[PDB]
């Protein structure tokens, strides 16, 4: 757990969002997550999970996170995860596929779901 | 049933969904796609590839298709690909993903692609 240190803070993607996060010792994730596009506005709840005991020969340590897009200024009826890897060093990076659902009816439902590509780091 | 037999016809899927597709002797799949949901009306050209030469372990077959939803009807500007396996006997199944884009403004890139799970079988819902 470089890995407890490594991911432990701020982190900015491609699009300008900020997430805040810190690491556990036994794996969880806890924090904030600040959305620069669509149905979003101030800052979300943020939960995870990590490999909290990771590999250690070149390879990156596995983590996931929600963050449901409801807090005191909005809702957007829908949930976000991100699932990928966190990569160490002088350029850090949290590579990241994320799955955005909405609430739909049944007849919706085959649109509940978007797929997207998230690669966070450490500098704005 | 070799792979080319086994998948040749017609396939439904859960939402009621119509595919015909010719299986080629070198992976090569050409035929329709009838969707019963969204933007879509009449049939719309499919092309995709399969392994034609499957692994004889009890191994689906891997496969893949893409149809854009523009036809002579209606032009949702929008595109699917389906990426899954057909897996042969008297239960036959074709498992997919199913990934469909439509065109966005850079600022909409975020989005633009919706993912979904189509399971297509030879008899009607």
């Amino acid at each position: 757990m470089t890995a407890e240190a490594g991911i432990t803070g701020t982190w900015y993607n491609q699009l300008g969002s900020t997430l805040i996060v810190t690491a556990g010792a036994d794996g969880a994730l806890t924090g904030t997550y600040e959305s620069a596009v669509g149905n979003a506005e101030g800052s979300y709840v943020l939960t995870g999970r990590y490999d909290s005991a990771p590999a250690t020969d070149g390879s990156g340590t596995a983590l996931g996170w929600t963050v449901a897009w409801k807090n005191n200024y909005r809702n957007a009826h829908s949930a976000s995860t991100w699932s990928g890897q966190y990569v160490g060093g002088a350029e850090a990076r949290i590579n990241t596929q994320v799955l955005t659902t909405s609430g739909t009816t049944e007849a919706n439902a085959w649109k509940s779901t978007l797929v997207g590509h998230d690669t966070f780091t450490k500098v704005k």
